[PDB]
């Protein structure tokens, strides 16, 4: 069932923004904001944002077919992160620590 899988989807977002993960998931809640000092290359890198907020809303509006879909945009957030920042950068291993929660899940789903 894609509506039960979806349902799955869901509730591993949710966990992503859990109190449990909010030590490093919380540069992930938002769209980046651009605007910000040291972020005016950001738009010419990054050719797709995506954040756990849109994809929360994109759940919200059935935007997502499958699992796939929803899997694809999360894993577009980490890849829009890896891309931009040093490899060094605090935000790439909280980044890293996020992705081990995502892909656990998504891997026993
Ligand atoms: C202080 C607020 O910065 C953030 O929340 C935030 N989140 C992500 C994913 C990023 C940033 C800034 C650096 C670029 C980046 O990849």
């Amino acid at each position: 069932s894609h509506m039960e899988q979806l349902k799955c989807c869901s509730g591993i977002l949710k966990e992503m923004f859990a109190k449990k993960h909010a030590a490093y998931a919380w540069p992930f809640y938002k769209p980046v904001d651009v605007e910000a000092l040291g972020l005016h290359d950001y738009c010419d890198i990054i050719k797709h944002p995506m954040d756990m907020s849109t994809i929360k809303s994109k759940l919200e509006a059935r935007e997502y077919r499958d699992a796939q879909e929803f899997g694809a945009d999360v894993r577009l957030m980490f890849s829009n992160c890896y891309k931009y920042n040093p490899p060094d950068h605090e935000v790439v291993a909280m980044a890293r620590k996020l992705q081990d929660v995502f892909e656990m899940r998504f891997a026993k789903m």
